[PDB]
């Protein structure tokens, strides 16, 4: 297939709030991962046309990426911190599902996930 539309990044019907946890997710967690050397491939949706991955969306029905997460945080899409944590987890898990233990992109995902866990460890109460 071609690519689906990217995940929604705004919901005008959903109320908005900026909590200490959401602040930390944007200013610390997302910022740290985004600026990591390995971030580029995760900064926008998987492009199955450009990467020549005809079966990507047969396998991955819940795509996610850090570009989407960034936009969601910057747009105040998330009401609960858990929504954002779940998106990071989906992004990493999809990479492990589609690819193989040896692969460069998997090594990159694992490094980013470790960093994610180190940062989320200090998520405020
Ligand atoms: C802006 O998005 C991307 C840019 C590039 C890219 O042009 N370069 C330039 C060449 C560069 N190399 C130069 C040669 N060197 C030895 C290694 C580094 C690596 C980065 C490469 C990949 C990009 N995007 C990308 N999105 C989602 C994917 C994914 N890739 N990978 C690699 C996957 C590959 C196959 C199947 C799935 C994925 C995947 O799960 N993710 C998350
Ligand atoms: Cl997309
Ligand atoms: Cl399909």
């Amino acid at each position: 297939s071609m690519n689906p539309p990217p995940p929604e990044t705004s919901n005008p019907n959903k109320p908005k709030r900026q909590t200490n946890q959401l602040q930390y997710l944007l200013r610390v967690v997302l910022k740290t991962l985004w600026k990591h050397q390995f971030a580029w491939p995760f900064q926008q949706p998987v492009d199955a046309v450009k990467l020549n991955l005809p079966d990507y969306y047969k396998i991955i029905k819940t795509p996610m990426d850090m570009g989407t997460i960034k936009k969601r945080l910057e747009n105040n899409y998330y009401w609960n911190a858990q929504e954002c944590i779940q998106d990071f987890n989906t992004m990493f898990t999809n990479c492990y599902i589609y690819n193989k233990p040896g692969d460069d992109i998997v090594l990159m995902a694992e490094a980013l996930e470790k960093l994610f866990l180190q940062k989320i460890n200090e998520l405020p109460t």
